């Protein structure tokens, strides 16, 4: 429940309303938003994260207001407020308060910034079920999915509503190619015949920065990885599946529809690998 | 600058905070609204309105807290407050403070509300010019398109910035058939040989209040009116192009591109016979 946030030049502890009832961000949708996380004393990758929440930015329309390192400084000195040996969700946040002359359109030099720190234990997960969902990914001359952005995530809030009804936890969403792209909430792997497959990176989603770190480890661990063109019939066939994301960094997916799937030994090493360079 | 929102229960005039920095609409995109206007001391369609954004809202999993004639009555005290002979926009919104199990997905308990009423004057339109734009509409399978969702105009915004880009205040939008869907910000119309044609309903874009209010109109005073499917050629060569929407109700467009056109007579008839209706 914890929680601090930066905004207006100052930490602010519990609910902090940041967003105005006529903030142009409140009802026209374009705030940014990234995610870091603190655990077992270590930050990885919070350098990335802090720079891409300045590209979400850019990427849409607003002019970002403080450098990558300013991000992950502030949010150095804001996991001090809280109690040593507790882990915390970061969530730095860019959106425009003003519209320019089209009142839709952002006006850039309006755009402010605020950092979310929430203290969020970090546990080893359990896994979770997936099933296939109506809804495809969107793609950039329909929506600006070159962003980590808050006006993207209704689509994937739906695809959770429909799993859920229908017994899941998430969806294995694909594009509008009918190629497998990611999950409801984060980058997804396979594992088939000792070999690791994920979905190349097309536009159609974020290639995660946690993705991108396992990708890398699992590589310079002697196991082969590939980014290519995944279809549903790929991942009815995996051998393990299991998803990468901020929150979590690595989680097993233990269930496809009918076929129930083992937390799998590759999605296991992937994850100890991770941890290893986290507290390198 | 005057501003009165409703939120808690309470009014308040100026800046009112409403969303937090963890609400789930602030960085997940979930809120909706709708858009009324108060002009010349009436509120012509405020009823649809204020209904439509109950649909918006279960469009979005949300649970709206207020009936239609809850949020009409409201309003209406809320426009008392305002000095005589003032405009006023009218925008009721539907928001998730939480989420689900998923976290993405929103909570449809954890519904909230707020009216928020901005003094803007009702000018008399001298109309504006239009070009085309490479985005497109999205559409039902790729995002919730059926609803007034903030998380739906950050597209717009992308259409708007390469108008202005060009020297063109609004962009003619067409869906990913590639026919016309609408303007950026507003329905659309053209009147050629005397008739009025205006894009059909495809669920690719918003079929306005005002456009519906405005078909009945024109109907009733004896135009020829069609919902036709319409591509950019057919606006190549209208007699009359104009727009309908909340903000200013009936619009000319006075330039597509590098050809000026007239406010034409059967616009004004169109606007006069709006006036006229929302006067009765």
């Amino acid at each position: 429940r914890a929680m601090w946030t930066y905004y207006k030049g100052e930490w602010r502890e519990g609910d902090v309303r940041i967003l105005g009832a006529a903030s142009q961000a409140t009802w026209l949708g374009s705030l940014v938003f990234d995610g870091a996380r603190l655990f077992e004393g270590v930050t990885p990758d919070l350098d990335r994260h802090s720079a891409r929440a300045n590209d979400s930015a850019r990427a849409l329309g607003l002019e970002p207001t403080l450098s990558a390192n300013d991000i992950e400084a502030l949010a150095r000195e804001g996991l001090k407020k809280f109690a040593p040996d507790t882990d915390v969700y970061i969530r730095p946040m860019y959106w425009a308060e003003e519209g320019d002359a089209s009142t839709v359109a952002p006006l850039a030099s309006s755009t402010d910034f605020a950092l979310c720190l929430e203290a969020i234990p970090m546990v080893e997960p359990k896994g979770f079920t997936i099933t296939t969902t109506s809804f495809r990914r969107p793609y950039l001359e329909v929506m600006p999915v070159n962003a980590k952005a808050a006006c993207l995530y209704p689509n994937n809030a739906r695809m959770l509503r429909e799993a859920k009804a229908k017994g899941f936890h998430n969806a294995l969403v694909t594009d509008v190619l009918g190629n497998v792209a990611e999950t409801a909430t984060s980058n997804v792997f396979m594992v088939r015949g000792g070999e690791v497959f994920t979905p190349v990176p097309n536009g159609t989603f974020l290639n995660g920065i946690t993705r991108q770190r396992v990708i890398k480890l699992l590589r310079e661990a002697g196991v082969s990885v590939h980014e290519t063109t995944l279809k549903i019939e790929d991942f009815r066939e995996a051998d393990e599946i299991f998803s990468t994301g901020n929150m979590s960094k690595v989680v097993p997916i233990i269930g496809f529809d009918e076929r129930k799937l083992d937390y799998g030994l590759v999605t296991k090493r992937a994850r100890a690998l991770y941890w290893e360079w986290a507290h390198a």
